[PDB]
């Protein structure tokens, strides 16, 4: 008796499935992939360990030093292998994006970015 | 998050329906899991439900827990778990709150775009 719910919750959820996937398949979790992904797009700014507390973390940056994601040290930087991550998750999600429209027509294409507009707009 | 147009909506509509309802149950000290089981089994009670199909958040805990509040029990026909009529009137309140936030997607939009947009999420959701 919940649809549009039901449909737009477990559609969301499948839109994790590809990536959750290479985590496990790189050995790394969540909070592993976006800690790099954090230091990855705030690096040039610069950022110390202090704040990745407020946004144990040692442990983990050690964990991502031995992977060769993250470099040795003072500011914190990826390693291009860490850059290259990031893009490659970004590719995953292009790629789940693109696969949205396979079971639908070029009409049912256009109609759902208009309504998906629309609704996100009326809320 | 805008790079991939169709996700960020999806996800954008998805995060604003469930903070919408987490916020509407937290007052009742209750979350939607909680709501969704004790759903199950009022709509499936008179079929005989155990634990194990439950399993199939710890479950354990949170049966443990609506059984301590007095919304549901296990009842001797593996023991039967039933709501209770305190329970009972529960779920109707989670599935109001549940029924709201499902109007809050229709408002906006005429019958013909609420029928185009069934269909085409039902073929999504299917289509992965
Ligand atoms: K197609």
């Amino acid at each position: 008796d919940t649809p549009y719910s039901y449909l737009i919750r477990s559609i969301g959820m499948k839109l994790k499935t590809s990536a959750d996937a290479r985590l496990a398949e790189l050995g790394l979790n969540s909070q592993q992939g976006r800690m790099i992904g954090y230091i990855y797009e705030n690096q040039e700014s610069g950022i110390i360990q202090k704040d990745l507390a407020q946004f144990s973390i040692t442990s983990m940056l050690q964990g991502l030093e031995k992977k060769g994601y993250i470099e040795r040290r003072k500011n914190i930087y990826v390693l291009p292998k860490g850059a290259a991550l990031v893009e490659e998750f970004n590719n995953i999600f292009l790629e789940v994006e693109e696969s949205i429209t396979k079971g639908l027509t070029k009409d049912e294409q256009k109609q759902l970015m208009s309504i998906l507009i629309k609704v996100n707009r009326s809320m």
